[PDB]
């Protein structure tokens, strides 16, 4: 699988940003999407899953209620759309790609060079 991600920039707290994620593989549909970030000086972090098969998706709390991910299917696109941004929210963002292994836990694989987003 090969990710490219876009939409990184500066925003002001309280503001919004979308994210894109375009994706291109083999078997696509049977990976599993996540979105992931690194705050400067920080470990990276879980940021939310998708599934090409399904419309329910798994959040962080650090994020739940804030940031959605949705999905353009005809472009292979995923999207974070970043609501109610808080400086702490500052980071590059990355997305992943890893077999849906079901019955086990995704090992994501697969990695995007990432997007960078700062909230002043």
């Amino acid at each position: 699988v090969q990710l490219q991600e876009s939409g990184g920039g500066l925003v002001q707290a309280g503001g919004s940003l979308r994210l894109s994620c375009a994706a291109a593989g083999r078997n696509l549909r049977m990976y599993r999407m996540g979105w992931f970030r690194q705050a400067p000086g920080k470990e990276r972090e879980f940021v939310g899953t998708m599934v090409w098969s399904s419309d329910t998706i798994y959040y962080a709390d650090s994020v739940k209620g804030r940031f959605i991910i949705s999905r353009d299917n005809a472009k292979n696109t995923v999207y974070l759309q970043m609501n109610s941004l808080k400086p702490e929210d500052t980071a590059v963002y990355y997305c992943a790609a890893g077999a849906g292994w079901a019955g086990t836990m995704t090992d994501y694989n697969y990695w995007g060079q990432g997007t960078q987003v700062t909230v002043s």
